[PDB]
């Protein structure tokens, strides 16, 4: 940070040789100076340019030009204002925070005022850093302990061998030093929440309005783990979103615990809707606590919010409704509700308390930026918290890396004020004018093209709602005010269906785009038979827009043409040869949508996870019998009437569809005839094979999974 | 890695003059040339500089003489040699292994013998470099993958934030950009064990003399639960170690198990003994068995080998005599016995497989070099090695940090060959220099002096056997060809006890050297209150122990001068000015002594960990109250006939005193009395106040703890 | 191929800045940058000039007047253009194939974009070479087998001799390196017609549109021969 902007020629030498001797001298100070073209140019580069780090101007010449014009972009950027006599300050002034710095032109000044800017960017630096952090990086700086543990000292181990030597030299000495244990005792204690950590614990709880906030570096896998065992015993009900990930089937398998599921509802599209208000209110729960054995009032419920696709629940609605004392939000796909007025209402945390209940996001800070691992337990309410703690230590690491910790917190010190809230409204007008272009080309296009799913207006920033008097959705008797779609999450929709949900004539199937994308390095987040999702974060810039907007166009004009298989996939070509020598695109894209309208693959895929097997056990009783090897394993086709054994999570659509302990009947065939059809279906192609977790192909193309002994 | 050596004047201009042309082009190709002084200069260079990466010399005038003294330190290491017509192969070079290319002596060869110098240390280096981190370090180099996650991009995202700019530019690029995820298809999948993942496990197997090899990285806390869940279900028996760490206790709280303990012995010094040959016998696990309620055979159990003090297992001893199917030695303590030929039969990995056993090392890479966190499970023996996978999964973080991983693989790389050898030699060689050096100055010095606690001739490499027949080691009834003195840990023992176990009228209590050595920056391990322990590792080089030497020397030297508090310690002196105003170190060091003897805290101190409270719970049992909120607090001293609901861990001795669901009784009042002392005695020297964890500190000194209701 | 033309003066420090310090980064990265006069001299210039392989422009000020102008030219000539706020792609782009990178005016990315350029190329080189030529180069380049014929060596035997040099000198090493035998095993064989020239055969038949293509290296001559033998047995007319 050392590059400073001088923004001008004033025509007077008594001016611009003050001024050339400050240049000069600042140059052998060690600065880079920098000269924006003019004052377009500077509030520009201010916008642009992180690195520009003070600006100095003529008093007279800009300041009633200048002043709240650069306090809306950051008010704390050092001014260097040259004041001439008859210059003074205007009482519409009197509302404006400055930090300003007010210097004369004047000889003799030079190494004194160089070491003012020099020693107030220092000052400025230690307003901005976070206090441990500051501590953290002083110490690498000018620390020197001897007689310490880590062994390595700072990396000093990896120097001994030249491997080692390439490793530490690649990653360099911060990655290194940076890597330190609780010797340094001035910072505290993570697992005590010990002075500079209690003052980020503070930070973070006033920033994300919480009333506590744990730093947790093992991922929300182990917050939810954390929470679990201190919040529900061996014998309780508990209300679990039927929506659930694999860490929450390893604490059944470890707790005693009976679920009753929330279920979600779905359209023809087979886009997830919300839980409906019927699954919330008294009179449903009581009826399914009623047909549960054992089942008692829930203590603890865990609901997802928002959904996947954008539909935020009336939180006010259901912190009202849920006559629960304990609910756990697991909001880890909107970390960033507090930031935008447009969200208020529509968030776990927004507002207040819940009277007489905790509610808690859980929150994969890894939709924001942070390293992977970094996660969230945010708590609003009251519980035993220094004993809460002791259950966070049972199950927290004794080998803490100190730079992922830095990484979660750096990542907040990001976000921090005004310019956090600019920096995610610029991925909100990026996506709102691509959307647009997605629309016009649609028109200018030549026949088919992609289309967004979205209102006909969207002209307007917020959440539009989706209503039960509204078609362009798709879903089938949804609830009104109640989902609304988030403008960043943007879903593409390619060629194959038509207005009914029924099929076109003309198809191509979204892995076909999956693949034309890999080769060009373009990661797709989620790909369905017909759709792609693309996210819109605030590491997509117009640059990547730009390519991801012409790869399109490019992808479509390629089919179009109907280019060699050998010619526009040269490494799927290599999967086999023979198979792929004359093959044009659009002769793959038929087959293989002529092979989906035959199998009639849509109908049976939407029908498949209509149903649920019956659960005869629970994960945790069929997991104990697994514990004495009471398991056997048998050919997929040979489980209709058995007790599974394993989870079986097969791609698509990437949800469970038979748990330990289920088992699939004539009622529910359905599950295993969309199992077996997409093992006979994928045998076909290379390069598009099926895809089970807990499942073994065979040679043969039979598939074994893990049953029960009797 | 450039530097390049050239050993020679030769007397001749045909030779010199290519050399020179050779030199000047050299440079011109962007290396660094580097001269050794002479022959003995270049042994030593090698030895002492890995960035030395190549040695150019006349064949003749070397050879003979170099040949083997070279391969000894490098088998690898790049030699140009230069011929002349009579030089050839004598038979004597038969056995060696050498990597050489033969150049000669000819001008127009430069930048074809720069290219392949250049070209073959790349090569040198593809062979050294383990699989996956040389293709994660080839993308970082050369890939350019576009529509990607994580969202920041190579770290671009914190270039957005001067804040953020600064966490960048401190740590570097390569920490931001080795920061990916699997989307990253070739380097295959941790997850999925699978392409380089594969490789990986087998080098690690390879090296370790595993049959299976697992990476964690969330340390052995993890590793320890994972290996628990699979292996010990509900109801189960198990024999563990009194000595356990947390994260057993909170496996325990999660597992309804009944555990037998295996009983450690002690000595009057205070020293951990190992678990005696009763222990292990069938007669005695048979009593412990008949006399526990809902005991069956133990299913499994943990050892924790070696014991701390260095005593190995005859490990051969312990797999034939404990009737045990499953045994899993916690060999944290000692990952590098597979390294030394001394530690043959005396490691849970030695030799083959166990007949009718699975063995388990769960080992704490970070007494080796690597990040903290970093953790192995070494399984020699059969288990369902699929469905083990599952439970891992169930346990492992989504979120995996490839840099940590890097790190715990790269600490393997540096261990391998000759080399790694030879590194861990050089660190005995320096204990063993070092505690010669304490018994002469013993000898020399002015009256007392520090002794080492160890036999009286160590002039042999060795674990020293402990013998029932010897007195140095001061344990009592002790087994023979049982324990071994590790040379490479040093307990330094501090004046204060006789050669009885009784005290001595002059002592310094430990806790002032560890002040002292505060002051100076130096770490230490473990302090009691006549005993401080110093790790020798790989770490610690002449400079350290010249450093250390000199210290401990000058804290005697000061001591004995009899310097004012407030001088040699002015950082104790500002927590208390007035206490500490006018004292000087002797009457601080007399003061305390003093207090010791007169509270007879050592007998207190011995007698209070010589017996056990009683179990009337488990700590599950226990717990499930706590979930409840079935917990009171009252004070310490009202704890004796009540249900303690939270660990008690004082400071000293470091290990549980009372844990959730036992009872302190009359019978074991030497528990409670040695707690209250602690409180007691500490109270009166500002920075030398008590310290126990789960413990609350009130206004007037007293403690509370938690309790289970009624 | 390493000349690089800027066409412009801005107008404004706050883009003129960082072209300034792309200008030097790319300098000490080892490009030569040339400038041609204007817009009409620069599409006379890539007209011209096969050796100038990338043109550096501001979007707005060029995109509409240029980009069909570029494409009828070369439609993978690398284009570098520096994007503004409301730059956007108008749907008249739709039918045209353009391989463009887009970069911003920032510090900070001069290392990072001139691999970037530098790395491009060579893809760009990767995509126009024919796959045979483009091994072959490579191993001359980068390969090194030992205990190999012809004797010379890539050309050895040559320097033993002053008469030797002044020939190999005259024509230079890569004439003297190319001359390799079917040891260059992954380079298949001319004469088994396998692996990439295979790819070679199939190639040429395709551009020329043959059924097959035979690659003959002793003229008309000889290909005339080859074909009278096979077709015209004795006795016929």
């Amino acid at each position: 940070m050392n590059v400073i902007a001088i923004l001008n020629h004033m025509g007077v030498y008594f001016k611009e040789e003050p001024i050339r001797e400050l240049h000069r001298a600042l140059e052998r100070l060690n600065f880079q100076i920098v000269y924006p073209n003019d004052r377009d140019d500077l509030l520009k580069l201010i916008e642009n340019n992180a690195r520009l780090c003070g600006v100095i101007f003529d008093w007279d010449k800009y300041n009633l030009e200048l002043c709240e014009e650069i306090s809306k972009m950051n008010e704390n950027l050092p001014l260097y204002a040259f004041a001439n006599t008859y210059s003074t300050l205007d009482v519409s002034l009197n509302d404006l925070r400055l930090q300003i710095s007010f210097f004369e032109y004047a000889l003799g000044a030079a190494e004194d005022i160089a070491n003012k800017i020099k020693q107030t960017t220092d000052e400025y630096i230690n307003t901005i850093l976070p206090p441990l952090t500051k501590a953290l990086f002083k110490y690498v700086r000018e620390g020197k302990y001897t007689f310490c543990t880590p062994g390595h000292m700072g990396g000093t181990a990896f120097q001994k061998s030249p491997v080692g030597s390439l490793f530490y030299d690649f990653f360099g000495p911060n990655t290194m030093k940076s890597d330190i244990s609780i010797s340094v005792s001035e910072l505290g204690s993570l697992l005590d929440h010990s002075g500079p950590h209690k003052e980020a614990e503070q930070y973070i709880a006033r920033v994300f309005n919480a009333d506590r906030s744990y730093m947790v570096t093992n991922g929300t896998s182990t917050a939810n783990k954390i929470v679990g065992m201190y919040s529900a015993p061996a014998g309780s009900t508990i209300l679990i979103d039927r929506n659930c990930h694999k860490s929450l089937t390893h604490l059944m398998m470890m707790s005693d615990v009976t679920p009753i599921y929330f279920r979600p509802t779905r359209n023809a599209y087979g886009i997830l809707g919300g839980i409906p208000q019927s699954e919330f209110q008294h009179a449903t729960i009581a009826k399914r606590v009623k047909e549960t054995p054992n089942a008692t009032w829930p203590v603890h419920a865990v609901i997802t919010n928002s959904t996947y696709d954008g539909l935020l629940y009336n939180t006010d609605f259901i912190k009202k409704t849920l006559d629960v004392k304990s609910i756990h939000f697991d909001s880890a796909w909107v970390p960033y509700t507090n930031f935008s007025p447009i969200y208020e209402g529509k968030c776990g945390m927004s507002g207040g308390r819940v009277e007489g209940k905790v509610i808690y996001e859980t929150q994969s800070t890894h939709l924001l930026a942070a390293f992977s691992q970094a996660s969230m337990i945010h708590v609003k309410g009251d519980v035993n918290e220094e004993t809460f703690n002791e259950a966070y230590m049972m199950h927290t690491t004794t080998s803490p890396h100190y730079g992922i910790v830095a990484s979660t917190e750096t990542a907040a010190a990001m976000m921090k004020g005004n310019a956090g809230k600019r920096l995610i409204n610029g991925s909100i007008e990026r996506a709102i004018k691509f959307r647009k272009e997605i629309k016009r080309l649609r028109t200018e296009s030549d026949g088919w093209f992609f289309d967004v799913w979205q209102p006909d207006h969207i002209d307007t920033t917020e959440c539009w709602p989706l209503r039960s008097d509204s078609t362009w959705h798709g879903f089938k008797n949804i609830d009104n005010e109640h989902m609304y779609l988030d403008p960043i999450k943007v879903t593409l929709l390619t060629p194959g269906m038509e207005k009914d949900g029924t099929m076109s004539d003309f198809g191509i199937p979204a892995s076909i785009v999956a693949k034309y994308l890999d080769e060009h390095g373009i990661v797709v987040e989620k790909t369905g038979p017909y759709n792609l999702l693309f996210l819109f974060s605030i590491g997509i810039d117009k640059t990547k827009a730009l390519s991801l907007l012409r790869a399109l166009t490019d992808f479509k004009r390629a089919f179009d043409l109907n280019l060699r298989v050998k010619n526009m996939l040269p490494s799927l070509y290599r999967e086999d040869p023979e198979f792929y020598e004359n093959m044009r695109i659009q002769e793959l894209a038929q087959n293989i949508h002529k092979l989906i309208v035959h199998h009639n693959l849509p109908d049976l895929m939407y029908r498949a996870f209509e149903v649920l097997p019956t659960m005869v056990m629970t994960p945790y009783a069929a997991f104990q019998k697994e514990l004495h090897g009471m398991t056997e394993e048998v050919y997929l086709d040979e489980m209709v009437g058995r007790i599974n054994a394993n989870m079986i999570l097969p791609y698509p659509p990437g949800v469970p569809l038979v748990m330990p302990g289920e088992m699939i009947t004539e009622e529910s065939r359905p599950v295993l005839e969309f199992l077996q059809m997409l093992c006979e279906i994928g045998a076909h192609y290379p390069g598009f094979e099926t895809d089970i977790h807990g499942a073994y192909r065979q040679a043969d193309g039979r598939y074994t999974v893990k049953v029960l002994k009797e």
